[PDB]
């Protein structure tokens, strides 16, 4: 498992810009990641995402706010005030 | 003794103090709205709903009370619990996303609060 996920992520941060550059991610990017990657498992694709969203860098991107982005780096929704404020007050961010 | 006009005059006068207006807003909100009293996940745009429903109070101090409320461990713990969000009328409106839920779940204040909550059960 861990050998694979380690490779799975490696591929994502390498293929998709939105993950490489830590932009707030579109709602439902899990379904899109699994759909776009049949080559992997649908819960270890999800695991790699869980890891990403807890990194201080992602929290900081949330605190910054603005639009969210889909796998093709297009605006799709945005960060809400409530989520932006929780990210800003977070122990990793303040 | 006291008139309706009299009571409203006294209230208006009291609202001139920022600290006093802030206590009044919180008491109003926790007293009137079950979604606040019970710390349910709040719908998108609740800030605007509160502002519209409370014209007797400054929008800025309303936002402040709201932001105080969402910073409380008990609120984060509610976000960690997840499920639906609720509007001012205690009706379903939207939900807590997996991302919001995971962030609240890993929040230090929740790690504490969840540990306390279960130690009060034991």
């Amino acid at each position: 498992k861990k050998k694979q996920t380690e490779m799975i992520a490696d591929h994502i941060y390498g293929k998709y810009d939105v993950f490489k550059r830590f932009k707030p991610l579109a709602l439902g990017i899990d379904q899109d990641l699994i759909a776009a990657l049949p080559q992997y498992d649908a819960a270890l694709i999800a695991r790699v995402l869980a890891n990403h969203c807890r990194r201080p860098r992602y929290l900081k991107a949330l605190a910054r706010g603005g639009k969210r982005f889909d796998l093709n780096n297009r605006f799709k929704g945005e960060v809400t005030p409530e989520e932006q404020a929780i990210a800003q007050n977070h122990p990793f961010v303040q």
